[PDB]
């Protein structure tokens, strides 16, 4: 069977998602990368408990590391959107999104539900 | 943080956060297998005679041609932060046996 | 006798919004039901529960697997949960709990049911 | 070395308006060839026919039974007859008979190709 | 007549005028069984290079989920009245032993 | 299988045509019935060949028998569709609708191609 | 106040004849017997599109839905008689709705 | 009873059409839709007449007079004839009352 | 104002020419009435049966309430560049008597 | 009544065409002003024999006297109209027109038919 | 300059009410009429101030020597608009419109805003 | 047959009152005498809308449209008054096609 | 013809009531010159944050070329019926000193 | 060179803006799009003057005589502050000369 | 760096012309003093289509809007004559910006 | 004329800020430092907005695209320091095209 | 204006001298973003079977990372101050709609 | 099954085009090794003596392939090729040295 042979090569992408790769070591922050299924960078997305900026918790010079091993991002426009709690994440956190290409093309190639 | 760990009886649960909380969310063995989908109902909704209609409609069909072993309807258990009642509606992609063994629980 | 009564009277029963409806009976009441079309293609595959049972923390483990193995491959398009009762014939509230092997405009428009 | 390309370097070989494509060697010329999108799903099934051999009336009979009873159920939503050659690497007239598994339009998208 | 007679090779052939000249048309057994969906390509279209895209539509999908054995793609033989050269592209969803012994042809 | 058994019960139907009776007493003229799925007559369909018309052939009290049986038709419009020859049909003929429901609903429910 | 009906002259075989202009040459025309009773819908088809394969469709709907038809008796079939001015011919594809022989009569055929 | 029935019946596509006998075979005729109002003012003339430069003057005035109002919307100039009934080519100058949807409406005829 | 060359029968005529050749065109008298629409159909249309549906609209409607008087329908006379015959549909807003006067035309 | 002494009291405007002037001196080339009922400039049109153009007449320095009496016009767009031979215009013309408004405003204010 | 010198000819057209009359001895209920730029009757207006409404006071037979002097009206359909109050009008009214042509051609002839 | 024209009640000063319920509260009704003619139109407008400023847009356009009503003799503006089972005051805008005079004899009011 | 009555400092004013309350008024001076544009804005509004985008666009296209003098923003003053306080934004297109005349304003 | 750089930027949604000095705080400032063309008019008032009854008269005379022509085609009134560099409420009062798609068009903003 | 100002030839009486290629033949044309200036707009209509009563209507729309032009000093309607290359005749319609002298004058004509 | 550049007063920390109005309170906000370069894009959340779930989707769309970012060298997320005026706590999510270090010196923090 | 004009339908054009006549040039929007490179060709050269090899290399290597949109190849000429046919064949940067917006032309 | 690729070609190495967009395709070129090497543009010489104009081709595909770099641009008329008559013009973007090009697609210097 080749269909169940490509789809076991093939990496995992979650729909709405997409191939999610980030840097253990600048965890919990991140930001993690997400690809399309052509492998083209989608979004940059970093991570922040809700908790910590109610207490006023200052961030700074966040994900400097994974910027710099980018390069040529473009960024397109910015999403914020909140998540958790729910099974596997334990306090409320906010998604703070750099997206690289319009919003309509981000939810088509990374196969999401419209917002 | 943001991100999932594998959980027994679960797996390593993945969801497009903008779909919460129904998703649904997309639940993998350790060796990144999709073991399930499942749809994280508010039981609070359903007690409100909330009609859905045409969800996961993406996820779906992104799985292609596939089989459905089984489906589960099973009540949350004990989650940390989690303070509302949901309804976990899988649709499993392996027999009984095969889910309880990969997902350690 | 005309040969349209005659085709009627040929036709399995098919009811507009629910389709043709088969269950195994020794799957009740959960099911699930299976509904098809006029053309005897199969819609969806319909679980039956209350809402009590939902809200007394019931646990079901492994449903439908006899029948679903009986269908065979296919895609699944998209899933519903519809509220149901009570009235003559439901006693109490329940939710089917739809998987829909068709587009949600294809569902409506094949089982002839009013738009969502 | 970048993420972006070590998937890239991890995905098959996907062309835009064809997709993934795969053959038994043993069926060829005529095939079918079997596209699948970026998902590893399979669109469609194409045979390969030179227009010469139409016009010598050449026939065609039970072909691509191996490939096709390795796939298994499934609905087939059209069918495309489409003129190829000559150019480079295709030395006279052949048409692309495909069994397209999805709608014409989906299939324009998930195999990324130029509108019709 | 403008109804169709089975045909040894062909069986009973059906279809919607207004989708003259390819189709497609409906094969059938003598005992009514469907064995073939036949595209009746004029050979003089394929000489022009004319494109044809998303053919049968409806009538295949009325067909549902299915399973075709083969396909045939034969030169149309000598018939009544008809004056120019067709393909007969089949998509046959018996085997090919099966389809010449129902076909009487 | 359901499928495979309500199928096989089901009567032929083919798509843009319908599920197609006829009273072998009135060929060749007809008129055919096509029905649809749930049964319901979509249209009477006479049936002439293109030839007895060059040759200006008076056809008169058609169909009377067939109308007479059938009761309310109540048409909605009328198509004159050409067809023929090919395998099954030795010559050109025309196939003169009566249908009953409105053109659109006709293609709808008869799972025909657009005219 | 020095009006009166517009009404065709008769015709035997075809009675009081009228067709919308704008739908020509097809029409449907309707013929009407003395009484003002619908005889019959006539559509007069150039023999010379049949014979190019003209597919006609959807035709006559207006008038078919503004009649609210729901008896058609018989359906005729005949060759463009000969008639003052038309020169190609034409074939009269008729919905009767009275018999045979009351059409004759009727029309005084 | 003295229950009228001499009216003529409403023909989709053309109404329930009157004319002044003293003024054929020009006319013009009145086309009413089924309320009773007037939708347009139809004209007739053979064609052959105007290959023939026939000059057509003064014509209508005294049914147009009986009108009054008219309020015009547009104008159609339709072909007809030959045919059953009609042994010579004619054109219907139409002044009509309504726009030209309103006019297919009221009078029920195929749309254009 | 801007008027253009006053015609025997025809007044002073006004025609936006995105419209021709049919028009319609409106025709004025001297004192600035508007005395009728004309409609300027080549034969040639007419001869090879040119369906002519809904023509004049935006004309007629910002004329809006009013009468016709009258209907005329004579050939195109002589008129210098014109070629080809046409035949001049008209609605008369007043009587033909004062037609022919306020035109001044034979 | 009011209404009828009301457009008495207003200036000829020709559907298509506006409220024109020309300066008389400018004859026949102008531009003749079209001016919408409100009063606002419109459209500024020059008209030039067809068989002038034929003869590769020269046409140098046309309307600057009424341009300058003019001032802020900007120019939306330009239209080429060709025009006669009818009643009043003995030969084939073109309107060169240079126009104050959109395309579609411009039809809308003169009250004339789509182009 | 033409444009200037032809507004100054023009009669004060105010965007959304359009050229109002008033027979003076109608006040205050009138009605109004307002008259498109062509001088287009389009719509009969009568003023009554809310007040008086909530006293139950009897309008009866209003408007009927202005209406006479208008013959052919032809209502296409009714507005009733509040107003006021601001500067010029002392108290809460309405104006109960019997408008002569569709509701889009009205805010069209009238140049006004959009309902 | 055994079908008689359907009318509703004359109420004096109102005749016989149609509506569309459909369009309900503010109608418009239609008012009719006893001989069948059409008297005025009557817009039933609430008080209560009235003091919420809502604006009216655009009412009555389809009835207007069907009775092509080219003439308005006067228009009364009025209060309904107490009817039984009304509990909401409105005010009568009415459209009256004949005389003030004419009016009080055929409502008989 | 049916002018309302003047007003000291505002002149003669009509305004569209469907467009009330913001407007905006069109002033004009006893001669029927157009005088300034007035949009009355309840400051209740303004201390709400209420956001206007793109008002008056009518109004000012119907008005035309021409060009704006100066701008005032005064506050309502005693006006009999009106009782929340509105700021009147001016589009002014004569002189101040012209426009305290024609508007006979103090 | 005297290649002249204190010209300010053009910021997407404000566009290039000068102002006359000496009429602050309330200007007006004029935004200017890319290719140079005046497309608004901004004057800022301060939330707390219009709540004290300020009265603002002859405002913006000077810069306005300065700009002639200008065809006003709508007006916006948008509320601002307090934010860094704004320590209390203003609206900003635009006669703007464009169409408003126009305006976010040539200005480059985020759409209303 | 090494990029220069890219700009077309200097035909005398035309100044240094710009067309947008997929706007021909019509254009139109933009024509430039060697200081830059926009001296006049040219829509280059061929005689051909004016003998065929082509109607132009919205021509040259985006570029009037982009240039913002609100004064006209005069316009041209002259022959294009001979050009190399160019076989068909044309009409040069021009918007020009300058006096007639200073037209003259910067195209060096 | 008598015109000059408008240029918002600089803010240690902020450096010159500029914002359209209509996209307030979020912005984003240019933070640019004396010589006139771009420092960083602000965008200002209120954290009131954020307890509530607020879902923000494609914000400062024309801006950044107008803008043309192609690098980014870090990302802040600092509390809303008090401000002269601001009462209710934001969150400035920075997205600075500068280094940390660069960053405090050229806009003097 | 001390630097090449904008011209609608064109943009602000650059072109290294030395590179020419086929180039590529390069056109600018209003903003200074680069929205195509453009190579022009002679018909002629076409006809008569000229190879144009490595064309565009050195501008192209001094431009970076473009990322490639569309392809144009457009007609030009002849006409005044054009002597003979021409194709334009544009490596188009941004969406096409996008091109005809920044570079304010008329649309295709 | 396997991987289905054609036949290698000298210059040209292993070429795919989705025959829906011929005759210009584009056309994608890759090495032994399976790496895009080139964009081809098969124009018909006959098309462009035509004039026809080509716009906005081939936009699928680019956007697919994210091509940031283009090494050089070719226009080569086309080579000898098997049932290949009609002239084209190869419009070729290259993502490789002239170097590399020969050197992987192992056509002739």
């Amino acid at each position: 069977n080749v269909s169940e042979a490509l789809k076991g090569a093939l990496p995992n992408f979650i729909p709405g998602l997409g191939t999610l790769y980030v840097d253990p070591s600048t965890l919990p922050e991140g930001p993690f990368l997400a690809y399309d299924r052509a492998g083209n960078l989608v979004k940059v997305v970093f991570m922040v408990p809700l908790k910590k900026l109610n207490e006023s918790h200052k961030y700074v010079d966040i994900g400097t590391k994974t910027l710099r091993a980018l390069g040529i991002t473009r960024i397109d426009h910015v999403n914020m959107i909140p998540s958790g709690p729910h099974p596997g994440v334990s306090e409320p956190h906010y998604h703070i999104e750099l997206v690289l290409v319009s919003v309509d093309q981000e939810r088509k190639v990374l196969e999401g539900e419209p917002y």
